[PDB]
């Protein structure tokens, strides 16, 4: 795996534009030293590209910011869950719980099927932004791993990502992920808020919560192209 410092350089300009207030802190060098050292000790540490959102979906493109919290620890059939976007898992892993809610809601906002497969890289290719706000996690432990080095480096991106770029879509599930309010201006945006999918919190008014069709109003209110939530038949 790619040290985590070559995995920043890699990134678009643009991406390492906003980022560069958090390249530059005292932060940066420890979390590339953890996250490395991690990896060197054997560690089971995923995904290995850590920043895939990013590079599937570049600033100028972004439309729809998804957050997520930490990267799935789990696996199916021996495939890591994670592999570098929030929510979605990789061809050949089945939808985990949250996922299936959020397809669930889909499927009711606009009548479509339920998904064969949960690889949303369809979606970040549109501008959906799938950003989990801690990028690693270590195999089948539920600790968060480097939760405050990654959320300095996190927060940093949403903050200057909706500065720079007026009238995205945040959709925010949970309250940890409503609490990202703080780093921008909720005029300037459309800001949606919900439960979190996990069907612990799922009942609570995350279905029902039309998101993904008031996504699709604002959009097109400020003259761009909507979101095609469907997934195509293969990953
Ligand atoms: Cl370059
Ligand atoms: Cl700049
Ligand atoms: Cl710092």
């Amino acid at each position: 795996t790619p040290t985590l410092e070559s995995q920043f350089d890699a990134l678009p300009p643009d991406w390492r534009a906003i980022l560069e207030p958090f390249v530059a802190s005292d932060a940066y060098a420890p979390l590339c030293r953890f996250v490395d050292g991690e990896r060197a000790a054997g560690k089971a540490i995923y995904p290995a590209d850590v920043f895939r959102a990013l590079r599937l979906t570049h600033p100028d493109d972004v439309k729809v910011v998804i957050l997520g919290q930490d990267p799935y620890h789990g696996e199916d059939r021996g495939i890591p869950q994670a592999h570098g976007l929030a929510f979605s898992v990789p061809p050949g892993v089945r939808p985990p719980p949250s996922l299936r809610n959020i397809f669930k809601e889909i499927s009711a906002d606009f009548g479509y099927e339920a998904p064969r497969h949960g690889c949303l890289d369809t979606w970040a290719s549109q501008g959906v932004l799938l950003l989990n706000t801690v990028l690693t996690v270590e195999r089948s432990s539920a600790a968060s791993h480097a939760k405050r080095g990654w959320e300095k480096c996190t927060d940093t991106l949403i903050h200057e990502l909706a500065t720079r770029h007026r009238h995205l879509v945040f959709m925010l599930w949970g309250a940890h992920a409503q609490a990202k309010r703080a780093l921008f201006d909720p005029r300037e945006h459309c800001v949606l808020e919900a439960p979190h999918p996990s069907p612990l919190s799922a009942h609570r008014g995350f279905l029902g919560c039309r998101h993904f069709a008031l996504a699709n109003d604002y959009l097109v209110k400020h003259g761009r192209a909507p979101i095609d939530w469907r997934l195509p038949d293969a990953a």
